[PDB]
């Protein structure tokens, strides 16, 4: 099954992770909305972008979570078709938090096969506290990709979101 916008598939992507890791910055860097004067979003919200992925136009509807209380939290997880689980490579606790985000997603979606990408953000920093091997090991334990990103340099941001969409497509057609 799929969501739609007119005659194109709409993919419901959810960006989760501890506050401060760069969820909003990554989402902004993918939207690349250029009209707006910069505002720090600072409230949970969703954002749309039309993209052509492997020849196929689609709509991305991206929920940039704050976590805080959201009454919609379980419903967003049920709606969401794939999840970016974001930590910051200089924030060990944010990395250790990932397990709990995955536990919540599995609780709601009743699946261990939910399309997800582990995202290690802030890769532009000249020093780090979570090693690449730690992160690839965790991703391997989940059977999901690990991608290093920076919302500052924009390295890996496209790979992260488009890999997630491709994971959804693969999961949908299995
Ligand atoms: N150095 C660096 N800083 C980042 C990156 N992404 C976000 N930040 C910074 O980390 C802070 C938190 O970013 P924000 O997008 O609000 O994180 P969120 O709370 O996860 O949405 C801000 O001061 C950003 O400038 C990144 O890739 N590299
Ligand atoms: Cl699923
Ligand atoms: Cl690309
Ligand atoms: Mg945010």
């Amino acid at each position: 099954m799929h969501h739609h916008h007119h005659h194109m598939t709409e993919y419901k992507l959810v960006v989760v992770g501890a506050d401060g890791v760069g969820k909003s910055a990554l989402t902004i860097q993918l939207i690349q909305n250029h009209f707006v004067d910069e505002y720090d979003p600072t409230i949970e919200d969703s954002y749309r972008k039309q993209v052509v992925i492997d020849g196929e136009t689609c709509l991305l509807d991206i929920l940039d979570t704050a976590g805080e209380y959201s009454a919609m939290r379980d419903q967003y997880m049920r709606t969401g078709e794939g999840f970016l689980c974001v930590f910051a490579i200089n924030n060990t606790k944010s990395f250790e938090d990932i397990h709990h985000y995955r536990e919540q997603i599995k609780r709601v979606k009743d699946s261990e096969d939910v399309p997800m990408v582990l995202v290690g953000n802030k890769s532009d920093l000249p020093s780090r506290t979570v090693d690449t091997k730690q992160a690839q090991d965790l991703a391997r334990s989940y059977g999901i990709p690990f991608i290093e990103t920076s919302a500052k340099t924009r390295q890996g941001v496209d790979d992260a979101f488009y890999t997630l969409v491709r994971e959804i497509r693969k999961h949908k057609e299995k």
